[PDB]
């Protein structure tokens, strides 16, 4: 069932911004590990004395990462005289966030018809304003709502290249890495309570509802921005580990990015090629036994040598219904053990191929459990 | 001239820490850049609740990077009962220096025989005292003073595998990588006045002394601790970029690290093929002119080959009259334009080589602004 409830028209996934300490590193290091371009910059090179970022770039995937100079560069502005080409920002709420969050997500940014409107529709249906609408340049509208935590949803509406102020960046440093990501499928928030975090988030937007823990997943009209939260489950045999992401994080935050894959194969085998040299690293591979039991259930849709590979890069295979979901997770991004990233390919629902084709992977807790108990032999 | 009047005996540079938000992403980015090793972590993972410390090795050249978890981690903890391998670490600290400066060195540690000797001969000659002498489990003492702004020296000793607390890492996560980087040459400061900060280090440790700006070296006894401090000269044509520096660090600091690559030219190729994935930007290169007028000054030590290799890879020669110094500099590594890396070999000075063999580039200053002129031609 889908009611399409939106209460504004929303179109997809703009981009993501890591709030950091140094943004080049983080920056550079992504986009090694990731294969993402660099695409745009505002820094103190296009004048911006307020906060450095800096745009990577893969498929429609925007990855933006920000972190704030010394508040004496730009001591004598105003916000009417701000050159922080995102006026959202603001040096106190970023050094809070990454001192009590470390590395992550700050804002998660859909691209809507219209900003000024999404904003005044969420605020009146309950959504805590974060920063108001501003135009920038009479091109750009943007405009923040609080999501979960210290994330907001940032929404974003053109007239009509990324954001005014930014540049393009010089050829010489825009080295055309690419492992196949292509999107962002979706972004998945952890809270230590559920049903007030959904009702929140599905209040203010209409967006409908689409082992350790519990989670729903929440979507726009046409399941393209897809929104999953999760919360512990406690007492249980194993930790949950949504609590240790809590914990660590010191309360709710995004907790994963789940990134599309044209060829899961070929992102795989580039990223792991990288993860001792700078890259990223993935989950533990799980047992033979789960490659073993992969026949039977995905048979049907990968070959012998498909299912070969996936074994060789510890690739996950979950199927619902309508598609068979391809995934992998990689280790947390940063030194503690919250925000990591899932590396998704999608197979089936081709009508263009609808979101969440295939599920989020909840036949894999199973399938693991199971494939860990039949491993010990 | 040497008087050789260190105050206590010193060995060598040991390591450098770095003060970071987040350590894996500065670290894993220092690590492809630089071609340096996985040598050891101090975190979790370790059983240290209070910062993640990687330790990055290339020959000597010891990197550190240091970022704090949340302070809720280790509530409970004292001092006495702490979890952290370096027991000088302070959350407060660590985040006010890291919101002042941005991505710096902390720390500029040097061996020496008796750490809690050295503390109070230092102490006792002036030093501003920042850690008091610890022991670690018997086999390792530690110290500090105030070097200059938030920069401490760091006196460690051990009575014999870093320190104790860390662990050597895992042999998968540590890829051999390696471009030619051997030692830390010297390491260098930028105050806004230098004869304080010379009076102040030269009176504590009995070190002696071996445009923009004005500078002085300070060098212990067997002159293998080089201690550079700059300061800058107002006023001038194009402003100073030491004044730049302490303008965007928000006072003094560590202003760059002068690396001892055992192959210039290697390490130059391979950093420079990752300079725009992942690794790190050189300076421009200076014009032709520069290198047409390299060999009436140094065609007697670097072949016409060697010499245009130089030119390749933008690498700067300078001549005293004991030695041929080969150097290049990196753009700043992170985003403010505040700390740099230099590259460096020294040529002759045999006796094993004797430090500072060739200088610091003093002469490059002139061959510059001359070469500079006679391009425009
Ligand atoms: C597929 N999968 C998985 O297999 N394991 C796993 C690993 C090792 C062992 Cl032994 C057993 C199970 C996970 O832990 C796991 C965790 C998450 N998560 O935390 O969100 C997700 C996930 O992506 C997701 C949700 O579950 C519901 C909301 C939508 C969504 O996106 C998927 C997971
Ligand atoms: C060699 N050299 C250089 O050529 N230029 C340069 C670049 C481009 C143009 Cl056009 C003209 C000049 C520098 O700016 C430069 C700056 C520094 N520094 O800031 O310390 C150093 C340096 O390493 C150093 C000192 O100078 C004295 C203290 C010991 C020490 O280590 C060397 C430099
Ligand atoms: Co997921
Ligand atoms: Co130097």
């Amino acid at each position: 069932k889908n009611p399409k409830s939106d209460k504004f028209k929303v179109k997809r996934f703009h981009h993501i911004e890591f709030w950091c300490g140094d943004a080049t590193n983080v920056a550079r290091r992504f986009s090694w590990g990731l294969g993402m371009r660099f695409s745009a910059k505002s820094d103190l090179s296009t004048g911006n004395m307020v906060h450095a970022s800096y745009l990577l770039t893969s498929g429609d995937l925007r990855f933006l990462f920000t972190a704030p100079y010394s508040p004496s560069l730009s001591a004598g502005e105003i916000k009417p005289t701000t050159t922080a080409s995102i006026p959202s920002f603001d040096h106190g709420s970023c050094r809070s966030f990454f001192s009590s969050h470390g590395l992550g997500v700050r804002a998660v940014a859909i691209e809507v018809e219209d900003a000024e409107s999404a904003f005044s529709i969420s605020v009146a249906n309950g959504a805590i304003p974060s920063s108001p609408p501003i135009v920038l340049n009479e091109a750009v509208t943007i405009a923040e709502v609080k999501l979960y935590g210290d994330v907001v949803l940032r929404y974003v509406s053109y007239k009509a290249e990324f954001l005014p102020g930014f540049e393009r960046v010089e050829d010489a440093s825009s080295f055309p890495l690419d492992y196949g990501i292509r999107r962002l499928d979706h972004a998945v928030g952890n809270v230590p309570e559920l049903g007030p975090a959904l009702t929140y988030v599905a209040g203010f937007t209409g967006f409908h509802q689409f082992s350790g823990l519990n989670s729903a997943v929440l979507a726009s009209n046409d399941e393209m921005v897809l929104l999953p939260i999760n919360e512990p489950v406690h007492g249980t045999k194993r930790k949950s580990q949504i609590q240790t992401y809590l914990e660590h994080n010191e309360g709710a935050g995004l907790q994963h990015l789940a990134l599309m894959s044209e060829d899961i194969f070929r992102t795989l085998r580039e990223m792991r090629k990288r993860s001792s040299i700078g890259g990223f690293d993935f989950m533990p591979s799980p047992p033979p036994t789960y490659y073993q039991n992969l026949k039977k259930r995905v048979g049907d849709v990968l070959s012998d040598d498909q299912i070969k590979e996936c074994e060789e890069l510890g690739i996950l295979v979950d199927r619902d219904d309508q598609g068979t979901l391809l995934q992998i997770f990689t280790k947390p991004l940063g030194d503690r053990p919250t925000i990591f990233i899932e590396i998704i390919q999608r197979v089936g629902c081709m009508m263009y191929q609808s979101g969440g084709c295939g599920g989020f992977g909840k036949g894999n807790f199973s399938e693991l459990f199971k494939s860990i108990e039949e491993y010990e032999k």
